[PDB]
Formats: structure tokens, sequence, C-alpha cells
């Protein structure tokens, strides 16, 4: 079911594709980033073609689209990480079991930012030994969300008398969301990897 | 692509179906349990029909069949749990976030092991609960404390991982999986000491 604009991988299951400045695909990501990170410079933007992560993600998206009916369940968000984590995320995606405690914790899960400026902090996109910083542009199934709490290992129930019917994700603030936390595998597809510098 | 032995769901996506005693399916699952638990008393066996969990599990099975280039990746194992966890597992499956061989979900080869009160805690009326689980054990290695994923098959390619870990590779008695949708709870056995 792979997207028809992907490069042919020749029966291979994984590839990183370097994008060209001046293509709409590169420029939309550069514009989304520079909206809040004008003081940084992009080295390169790579499209992540991961057949297995895409398949599992698209199954979860179809399930949430059925369960929620006519919600926009998917947001495009940012995730800063260290160079050591890039090979794992490219191949296997975002694993809550490896996530650090956030400085403002809304639950024990993987964090995604609305603004590139948040993810660009050195605490998330740690500069490597050559001064390169790494940030993913991620399709995230935020679905129906509520304000999180530090104790959570899953999203909370919608209704306390029905403990297994859950919100899809949590946020810092439902009125003005700046971060989302997800608690399940294959709820986030790493779509682009931005390499950038001071 | 819902399995033939499932019964019609009237256009719903989740239902727990009580099995008829003395019919082929009930006898098959009862025999797997009584192989090691013949001193227990079975109250009922329920088939778990969870379309979404099944879909996600079958995608991972197809992916592991391609990755390993062989179709011997699945085992039928047991998982004992407390009654308070049963509604969650029925709807959402197994969650490592809820451990001597790693921080994953544990499954036993023998029902007798899952039948310990430490796992299948008797509820306020004496009832114990154990799942029969399809688990994608795939290619496995010995586990150890503090793993958050299986080890790499060779640390020259650190992201090509084992599928699961065990207590003993030659004669396994338990398996640990570390990812969502690597286990599908197929039957729930309600029983007593
Ligand atoms: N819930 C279960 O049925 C269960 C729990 C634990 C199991 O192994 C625990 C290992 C550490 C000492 C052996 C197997 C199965």
């Amino acid at each position: 079911n792979l997207p028809e604009h992907w490069t042919d991988m020749n029966h291979q299951l994984f590839c990183m594709v370097q994008l060209e400045p001046g293509q709409s695909e590169y420029n939309t990501i550069k514009d989304k980033f520079t909206r809040t990170c004008s003081s940084y410079a992009i080295e390169k933007i790579e499209r992540i073609q991961n057949a297995f992560l895409w398949q599992s993600y698209q199954v979860k998206k179809r399930q949430m689209d059925i369960k929620n009916d006519h919600k926009n369940n998917e947001r495009l968000l940012f995730h800063g990480t260290d160079a050591d984590s890039v090979p794992y995320v490219n191949q296997h995606g975002f694993n809550r079991s490896c996530a650090g405690k956030n400085a403002v914790s809304y639950g024990k899960g993987t964090y995604f930012a609305v603004d590139a400026s948040y993810s660009a902090k050195d605490t998330y996109s740690k500069p490597d030994s050559n001064g390169r910083k790494h940030m993913y542009v991620v399709r995230v199934l935020t679905g129906v969300f509520t304000k999180g709490r530090a104790g959570l290992v899953t999203p909370p129930p919608k209704n306390p008398h029905n403990p297994t019917d859950l919100f899809d994700s949590v946020t810092n603030n439902t009125r003005s969301p700046k971060l989302f936390v997800v608690f399940f595998d294959n709820q986030a597809y790493p779509e682009y990897l931005i390499t950038f510098t001071a």
C-alpha cells in the first residue's frame, strides 16, 4: 500500500531520500521549521521510507478514523532527539520505554511539539560531536485528547465508570496545545529527518 | 479478514463469545490447559473477538514472516492475570507499561506456571483468569534484567533485533515480548483451585 510518490526501493523495506531545495516537499518542511527556528540553518531534509512502520501506522489511522468518525485524527508535529537514537527511530519508530522524563510531565510517553522551537532546545535535539542537531517531522494520531497528568502510563478514560474507553492522546492545554503525548506503538510515523546547525 | 471459526458480530468490532462445552474448539483449548492443570476446575472458556487487535497482530505476523523468511514465528502460550486487568486486555491486549528477563509482557509455555496465584490472583469469589495467547516469538535469545527491547542478533548491526527473549533457548518455559500487537489474546479461561 506504499505511497506512489516514494522512490522505488527494489523489494527493500527501508530508505532515506535526500530532498532538493526548491521542490514544494522541501520548502513546506523548511517553512514549517523556520516559522519558529529562524536563527538555525538546515543542512538537509531526508524523507523516511519505512514500509513496515508505514503499514502499522496506516492500520492504526484507519481504526481511529472508524472509531472517532469525521475527526481530523492526524497532526504533523516535531520531535528533537540525540544522534545515538536516530538509527533506532528510522528503523523502529518512537518507543515510550526509551523516553526521558519531560521537564513538565503530562504522562510517561513519547512527546511531540507543535513548534519546532521547542524541539530545537539542546535538551531534546542534543548537538552531536560535529555540532549537528536532529529533529523529526512526525505524523501523529492525536485523535481526541485531554489535559495529561504526570502519573499516566496510558491516556485516561473519557468516563470514570468505563475505564477501558480511552482518549487517544494527552496535551499540556486543550485550548492552546503546544505538546502531545502518545502511549502506544505505531501511533506516530517519522516522515522527515531535519539535520540543522547554529 | 476475520477468521472463519469466529461467530457473526452483527456489525460490531468487539465481543466475548462463551464456548459450548463438548464441541471441538472448547475441547481443543481445555486439553491445552489440562495437560498441566488437570486438578483445577474450569468454569468457562470465552473466545476473544477483537477485530482491531486481530488486524494489528496479523500485520505484524505478515511483517515477521517476511523479515525471518519463514512462517514458524507463532507459539500458543498462557498468561495469568488479575480480574481487574481482564477488561483492559480484552479491549487493548498486553501492555508492557502496566521482570528478571526484561521489561516486557511475560507468557508461559505451561498453564501450571500461569496458574500460580502470584499471576492469576483469585478474585473475591475465588475465580482465577488465564489467557491462551497467540505470540510472535520469532527468533529468540536468552533475556536478562533491565532489557527494554530484545538484544541485537549481531552488535555489528545494532537495529536488527531478536523478536523475543526466553529463560532458556534450548528448553524454553517462558517468553517476553516488548512491542504492542506481538500478542493476541485468543481465549479467556475462568477456573478455580
Ligand atoms: N503472567 C504470567 O502468566 C507469567 C508471569 C511471569 C512469567 O515468568 C516470570 C519469570 C521471572 C521468573 C520467571 C511467566 C508467565
